[PDB]
């Protein structure tokens, strides 16, 4: 085995495989949100900022995780990124909508991966995943949720409300 | 008695502790409805910020009275904070106007320990109070007033008046 | 329930609640501590400074709570802050002693909610937990200690070493 | 159709969604090799860095389609990114070499795109693919089969020629 | 007991206290062979700044077990610091390879100081053992693996990759 | 031999290898002074600052030592380090008058691997002892000797003159 693997389970390097291809899924979900947002068509130039940024930032979760293996002496294999289920996301609030569920889904598969991690005893990846991982997926969802509300308050439906909230996102 | 004491009467010395206690009450109303406006289903930035400036303001309103009470010769008697009368605060114009009634609840009670302080003739404490309360308190309730009036302009119920009215307040 | 929620147990949220309260009221205890010390039969200002430092700092962590709750879709209850066990708080020898015994009582109640927090699997508050109130009370209670220490050898009766002692706090 | 859309063919839209998936395809298999040369019984920082700057390109190149797409007036489809060839890559040689055949493989299709924008007449897409991929594409190819020269000079095999070799590309 | 004794385990008293000598241990390990590099018949100026660093840390890391027994109110008991296994340790490589088998004992010996402290319910010293031990002791033997491994590529023995290795360290 | 031995006797070779053992004692017996200080029940700053850096310019000593043996031929044997006479050191004074002692017991250790080296011609060597060690012992034990007539000056202890000299140490 490596010469640097100690008190590395494989169940934890496995679900560590799992987490990267689910960072990549969601980095490449926001993409399309991204420049779905700046269609002719749409014209939304907060919120395709706003989802490009979030496209990037769970790149760098999934390589997070990436160096995570290596540094524990456990071996990346990558598998296929699968499309993103929708290829049009309909108004700002119905993408908002997703990303909080597509969100909520990353932080219980981060959560499984902390009670795999506590199950064998592994306090290095728990304590990677509640400084690295879990702090930031709540810190997004709130939010997330704080826009829904907001746009849900300044007219949610493809309006003046909707093209004054986006500029809240520029 | 205190070394320092002169001219300040019993009644003057009670109704100030009465005056502390109703400041960090007010202070307390205020941080009550600065962390409602940050909830997820409220998300109202611009009201959270300005109760948490009214929220610290009126502890330092306090604190005045506390080194007045010092300063006097008085003795500072703490008592309970009671719970905010609400939990939860409406919209922005429900809590302007809980806040406005409260604003003029402690006017009154000041102006009420003015006559007190006329009455047993000590002009140091109706120079405090006229300089350090009575000007804040009357400038406090005009901006209020204001707000309300622009927040009923711009549109009061939760509508894009609001979402437009709370980044003025941002 | 919130649009946030997410792994938040009813017992945490009720526990957070109750740390709340208690944080305020700690805050309310310093602030009578540091007042008292200003009184011109008192005249320690280093004890005052302390006191009311620790007083502000209280209050934030009162508030780090309530942005918690919000954070984590909990509703923040308010109740009730009692008043001070105490007026009048002797030497300082006397209200440092009282300090560490409040500082340690807060402490057990941390202790006791990262239990909850640990029996309802949620890593998300123990890591709070541990990162911004274990961590900070246990040098708060260092630190007491230590000038309890340093004022029971520069002389903890009202004199000369008090005295001394108190510029080392201004 | 598109208000915006005037000489885009159908065949070039579609051509330029496969050209998008061949980029992020492209952007996984540099990604891979990246933490692959960061694992630590391979340890070459020089191919590490080439890689994952290499990966950041080809992950522009493909947001510059997208752009382009919907400039045009076509329509972003997003498919399925594979899991890269390999998962190991065995020597910088070895990866330098598969790099090469890829580049050259992109490049083939980046001239059958060509072929297809010239036959349908849309010069403003042959001047897409001459300016910011054509050109590119050339350079990454020749910078590449020199690197291969150097090494092939240096000592290919793992050695001190690698060793030497990967500082150069830190 | 300790005025500021709480929720502090004999047990983890003691482990305290036995990491604290092992640190010790370490920090004269790698004092040893920082010096056996600058003999004149080894002459690894590369090697020997390494060791001398990490000899230096590993006092660093004593002192800070030794910081924290006082906050804690554990007693700090200093024994005995034994003479390191070797007063010659080879080539290069040999050094490394003793250095990632100290690590990993170091790391064994940190995990079961979690596991003591897990057991009697202290978080607080679980914190510190994942912040400031675990996460350093993990980058550690990452990056002696890497070490070792690119000096087994440059050349191992006595010759011209050992000369060219040790100066990526200088 | 050594290719750079020249004029240097085995026996001195010897005593260096014994100073540089007890420089690490002494180093050791600061390093435990040091954190007694820091204790909650004893928090005497001043002190615990001036013995920890009594500690770090032992362990300087030492290495000084070290570099002399390599430089001259001589090998380096690393030995145990003995315990701490003491784990507790008392007052002030008594620690002081301590390290006094244990400063005396260096002295007479570097004046008479002075005496050897003269004996056996080495004038390299005398010129090291005078100009690195004697000159600084001499300065340390007159610093010492006068420290320890201020503590008894100041009231040696514990008291107010134990806490005011420990503030010019600070
Ligand atoms: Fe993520
Ligand atoms: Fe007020
Ligand atoms: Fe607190
Ligand atoms: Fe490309
Ligand atoms: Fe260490
Ligand atoms: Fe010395
Ligand atoms: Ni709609
Ligand atoms: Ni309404
Ligand atoms: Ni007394
Ligand atoms: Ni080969
Ligand atoms: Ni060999
Ligand atoms: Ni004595």
């Amino acid at each position: 085995a490596s010469q640097v693997r100690q008190n590395y389970h494989e169940d934890c390097e496995a679900s560590i495989n799992k987490q990267i291809n689910m960072e990549l899924y969601a980095s490449y979900v926001y993409l399309s949100m991204a420049y779905y947002f700046e269609r002719d068509d749409v014209a939304l130039p907060g919120f395709a900022k706003f989802f490009k940024e979030s496209s990037d930032e769970e790149r760098e979760h999934a390589q997070t995780f990436m160096k995570y293996q290596n540094k524990r002496g456990g071996r990346i294999v990558l598998q296929q990124i699968a499309a993103p289920s929708m290829q049009e996301w309909g108004t700002g609030l119905e993408a908002l909508q997703a990303a909080l569920d597509l969100e909520k889904q990353v932080n219980q598969s981060l959560l499984e991966l902390h009670s795999t991690a506590s199950g064998n005893n592994d306090p290095h990846l728990t304590k990677l995943l509640e400084d690295e991982y879990l702090e930031e997926q709540v810190d997004s969802i709130k939010k997330i949720g704080d826009m829904i509300t907001k746009l849900k308050r300044a007219g949610p439906h493809h309006g003046l409300g909707e093209y004054m909230f986006d500029k809240e996102l520029n």
